[PDB]
């Protein structure tokens, strides 16, 4: 069946904006997962999980009689797809059960782990999501084996279809670097937004970089990929040594024995894959990665034996039964247990990437400190495991249940509690009137509130106007935010705020976070008024102001908009067309095609463009909220041509006279070009659409203002 | 960006079931187009369209000063994608403005026609859809040029994204037959469901079959493709000769001059394509098909000149300025006007496919009758033009506005008016009790009402339970409908109906159409009771019984379900796997993936399978409405393997014992295989879901029972 994607493989793809519709969701329109989970008996689930760890199923027998290691791995892979660049991946939507992740080679045999959990999923039904369950099971595994976790939060709602994520351009699973779709260039520079060394891997190659077993050079890939998952050196050592305190790898026989991954398997396989022809195909004969390493003398118990071994022996290169490179301690006694035969013991073994922890000079200092002080190791791994498994969950307001840790961590971008009465509707009207009387313009008001709110991304639920981080480093200095104009606006708003708070009785006060958003509302209302329309923009107070000390400047860097088509802004020259970056930003902001369309056409005529550019400002009444963008864009009396100086800027000229009327960018003109976007623009550019345009603009404006307001959920 | 489609190009694609969500739709959830159109001033629209006909724009100057010909073509292409096999295509959704149809070669320069209509669309806004407007414009073109149309109905709501339609497998535009993805096999057999000879054509190649200028062999393609668009010989001759009474073709220079189609054109083209480097690129120099033919001496006026020319001259083969085959009149004078130069005239010309109307023996008899009796030609073309442009609109109850023809036509599958009081809630309870007391089983009741209602298809809105056509030829004889069992159920129902109607006072009576559906409802109620649930199934009366004379048996044949996964039925072996045909049927029935899932799992346990097959009957309490299908399908204690005798049938055996528990087909097992469908199955197979299952089943049941109920819309 030949498709549009085949005929026009470079057209913009809008279907990413309409995933996760009510059509695909089996739960009713009013189903609220938070409410279901809040009544779950979490202790009873955990008791069932605890029992499961030692209840072996014959179709996938438990190593050492304990599934703990398999489930830690499952839970680390669920969380380990996360990329700080865009917030995509991570455990927060249970995407390991869908394509492509369910069939990545690094997820081999995790289908078995998920199937072992079906009886418990089934028992508790909608009260616990798959997404939550994968992580909870990892925690219970750790607890059952003697490790004290840092806590657990529920609240990850299930999704019902694959997310659209750019995982790379390679067309071959696990393809070595330097091919025609190489994710590397320069001196081993991995392209953004990617966070793994090869297609279908979580982070790095366990044999070493493109299979070269050099622990020193493997360390470089480890450090780079972990950093791209937001983990520093201490957290990376803790997590890798922590995880490899448990279980074993599986490489009993040659990998040519292993059949089709789950999405390619026969229907009879009932969602499982990697069926193996090697001996029994499972248990003692299991093949997963092709490596055959067991790290500790007690694989089903927390210990400090990973570092005891790593430092206590000298290591020699050897090959597994699939020919993969790995390491053995030859001077050692056979002290490591066999997973199925009580009369067999084995020498200690390590992966190339484990030895990275000892032979990279920076990691060795951390590993030594953890070796000498296993209490510090345990605390670091607990904190890192929590961060790993929660990093994409959003503000603490989304955390559910009785085990949420009370310690507030800097990586959570914390927001102080509000301990005072909020402004009411009358107070909000008085504040809007003072904002408008200060002389701040519609353009300034709208640009500032847009700049504060539009940092939100739905992928990990970071960003948004809550916190007033726009006044702090680094957001106050981001080029897109127009640092000098921003500073002038914030100074006037802060004087309004000081006066208003100073006049109050009884504890009432307004945060700068709320006032920045409310001021933006007043600019939209004024713009509507300038066009002859009386509207009220909704506004919900309750944001609080975060301090500079509560704001990790380096972690904020990924939220900088380097492309924001809603402000006609491109920080530099990119390989990806500007219109594709626009749909990418729309997806992160959780907007549908119609909402992206209304919003951008309004922002254009309100003066939200960076630098006061005229590109796309197709109106003679700037700062009035009208549908002028669409009416003028779609006017066939105007002819458009790329400029001689810049092919990404277009001149719109009267077709008869040649007079220059407008200029625009690819972001502006795609609304007149793309067949679906133009059909949208036509709705808003029709003679009967002034009221609809205004109402829909206000609704999406309000939606953007509230994206991070999980305190009102 | 490598996608799931790339890695697993044969996995089942469910996104076709979630197209047309509220996310992609710019209108609000409550927007009702029928109500908007009912308030449009249609007379005012028509006046503006009349004015447009002769308001020539310099960017696409009107031939002969009159756009009429261009617009008739536009309207005929809008309607001309329709295939009777599946009901897909046609004018009813305005799909000509989206990919791929906006860029098919046969739609070249229809982008210009649609852009000429933007000022009018804009003026009237949401009150007239693009889909209605394309057809109305056709009609007005005809009227402006002196032809009285048979009428017009509004009510085609606009859609907002491309429909998923199989248009063929060729990867080259216009590919000639016998390639690696050939749509032809055998003795020129066109594959179902296709209705055109080459990818990107409406019906046939105007030069002749695969470009061979043989009018007799072209006739064969014309007859086959037109039949596959529901037109017989009389209607086909009328439409081709009627249409070619107007306008001209465009082939002024070589086609190498013509650039990118709209979906491939640069952004500055603003949604237009086929920009030509030949001379002015437009008007006198236009290139569209590459042929250069003008049929009549008055191309802007209705006349009888097409058949005068066809028969009045002998024809000689020649070549257009692009090298295409076409025909010129032997020894004729230059009598045909030039489209732009009043001092030029041309000899009469014809397409190969025009000459088919004279050289095919069956067409020649019709064409001669129309030549001798122009009033018969005029009436047949008016009727056929109405059929062409309304064939996919569905029942007459959907037709809006003041120009709807009062004559009821066979092709509309008409349903008699209801002229009598309907049964009320008391009467429905009494009828259900009589149904249940007759001894009809749950299986019989549910299977019969399924068979009656599930013929509906949303593509052209044909089919459904209204009319009671299940009791008529050919539906009563369809293998899927189990003719002998069906007859015995209809006999018992008809006795119940006769007794009930016989006892009424006033004119109250129930239709057999209503009673079939009501009886199905009673079976669902009884099934719920068998499972210990108290359930009332909604029922809406008002269906009427159609007669055999109101039921075209040959046109009904396309509605026969040859694959119906909801009854585990496959009439033969097909190229397409059975799970693909299931999702196809789900689409035609307007079901989302969750509705398809719930519905099939219920039907299985209610005994709706054809032939009482056990395949997928995963319950020990058949005829009880439970979620057993899901709970048993997902039981990992059961292992599935294909049978020796049939690889499309599977045995489910206890994994420990080897005992045979179940058998299933690919339709059954795909719910335990495909990662998205299995996620749905898991919701319904959870311990907390029996109530949700029952409720969701009754909702989708009722949906299916009401699919054709446009009288309640
Ligand atoms: C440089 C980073 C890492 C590399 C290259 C890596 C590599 C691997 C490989 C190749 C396996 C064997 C898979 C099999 O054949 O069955 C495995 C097992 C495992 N890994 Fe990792 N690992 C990494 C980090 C982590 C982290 C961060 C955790 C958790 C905190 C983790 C926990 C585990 C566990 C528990 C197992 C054992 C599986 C079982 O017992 O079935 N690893 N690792
Ligand atoms: C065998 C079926 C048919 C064939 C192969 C066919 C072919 C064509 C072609 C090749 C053109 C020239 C396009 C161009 O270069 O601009 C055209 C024009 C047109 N056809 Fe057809 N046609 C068919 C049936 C129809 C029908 C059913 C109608 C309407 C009832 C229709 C009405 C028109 C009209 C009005 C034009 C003229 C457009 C103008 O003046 O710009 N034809 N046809
Ligand atoms: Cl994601
Ligand atoms: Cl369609
Ligand atoms: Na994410
Ligand atoms: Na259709």
């Amino acid at each position: 069946g030949t498709s549009n994607r085949d005929w026009w493989p470079n057209q913009l793809d809008l279907s990413i904006l309409h995933r996760h519709s009510s059509l695909s969701d089996p739960m009713g329109k009013d189903f609220n997962y938070a409410q279901a989970f809040e009544k779950l008996d979490l202790a009873a689930v955990k008791r069932d999980l605890h029992a499961l760890m030692t209840t072996s199923q014959d179709w996938w027998p438990a190593d050492f009689g304990h599934y703990g290691g398999l489930f830690i791995r499952m839970a680390w892979h669920s969380a380990g797809t996360y990329r700080t660049a865009d917030g995509r991946g991570g455990a927060g939507e249970g995407q390991q059960r869908f394509a492509p992740l369910n069939s990545w080679p690094d997820n081999a045999n995790l289908d078995k782990a998920r199937r072992l959990l079906w009886p418990i999923k089934q028992k508790y039904g909608r009260a616990i999501s798959w997404a939550d369950l994968l992580i909870l099971t990892g925690n219970v595994a750790l607890e059952s084996m003697g490790f004290k976790t840092f806590g657990f939060a529920g609240g990850r709602a299930d999704t019902w279809e694959p997310e659209d994520v750019y995982w790379g351009s390679e067309k071959i699973w696990l393809e070595l670097s330097g091919g025609p779709n190489s994710r590397y260039s320069g001196d081993r520079q991995l392209e953004n937004p990617l966070a793994a060394v090869q297609m279908g891997l979580i982070y790095v190659n366990p044999e070493g970089p493109d299979g070269n077993p050099d622990p020193v050079a493997a360390a470089r890939d480890i450090r780079d990929t972990f950093a791209r998952m937001a983990m520093n050196d201490e957290e990376t050592v803790a997590l890798i040594a922590g995880g490899h305190t448990f279980g074993k790898t599986h490489g009993a026989g040659p990998a040519s024995n292993v059949g089709a991954e789950p999405e390619a398997a026969g229907i009879e396989a009932q969602g499982l894959g990697w069926k193996s022809a090697y001996r029994t195909g499972k248990g003692a004969d299991a093949i997963t990665s092709g490596l055959e390493v067991t790290w500790t003398t007690t694989p089903t118990q927390w210990s400090h034996n990973f570092f005891e071994n790593l430092f206590g022996y000298e290591w020699e290169l050897t090959k597994s039964p699939d020919g993969a490179h790995q390491w053995v301690a030859k001077g050692a006694d056979a002290v490591i247990p066999d997973a199925f035969d009580p009369s067999k013991k084995h020498r200690p073994t390590m992966l190339t990437t484990d030895l990275s922890l000892r032979f990279d000079p920076a990691y060795e200092k951390i590993s030594r400190r953890f070796h000498e002080n296993p209490e510090q190791f345990a605390d670091a791994f607990a904190r890192a495991w929590f961060k790993l498994t929660h990093r994409d969950m959003g503000p603490r307001a989304r955390y559910l249940g009785p085990e949420v840790p009370a310690e507030v961590l800097l990586w959570q971008d914390p927001i102080p509690a509000v301990d005072h009465p909020l402004i009411d509707a009358a107070d909000a009207a008085e504040l809007k009137a003072k904002v408008l009387a200060s002389g701040l313009t519609v353009s300034q008001l709208v640009s500032t509130a847009w700049a504060a709110a539009s940092t939100f991304r739905g992928s990990d639920k970071r960003g948004g106007a809550n916190g007033a981080r726009i006044r702090l480093a680094p957001q106050k200095d981001w080029e897109a935010n127009q640092p000098e104009q921003l500073a002038a606006v914030l100074e006037t708003l802060e004087a309004i705020r000081t006066a208003f708070n100073g006049a109050q009785r009884g504890g009432k006060q307004v945060s700068l976070a709320d006032l920045i958003v409310l001021a933006g509302c007043a600019g939209v209302e004024q713009a509507a008024k300038n066009a002859g329309h009386a509207v009220t923009v909704p506004f919900a107070p309750g944001r609080a102001d975060a301090s500079q000390e509560q704001t990790d400047v380096e972690s904020m860097a990924v939220l900088e908009p380097v492309a924001d088509g809603f402000r006609n802004y491109l920080k530099g020259k990119y390989r990806v067309p500007a219109e594709v970056l626009l749909v990418d930003k729309a997806q992160l902001l959780t907007l549908s095609a119609p909402e992206m369309t209304v919003l951008l056409g309004g922002l254009r005529v309100l003066g939200a463009n960076v630098g006061q550019s005229r590109h796309g400002v197709f109106t003679a009444r700037e700062q009035a909220l009208t549908n002028d963008f669409f009416v003028n864009l779609l006017d066939m009396g105007t002819e458009w041509k790329p400029t001689a100086a810049d092919a990404d800027v277009f001149e719109g000229r009267d077709r008869a006279t040649g007079e220059l009327k407008w200029t625009g960018t690819r972001v502006d003109l795609v609304f007149g070009s793309h067949s679906q976007l133009r059909a949208l623009a036509e709705v808003y550019g029709s003679a009967d659409a002034q009221e609809k345009f205004v109402r829909d603009f206000v609704a999406v404006w309000n939606k953007v203002m509230n994206l991070d307001r999980f305190d009102l959920a």
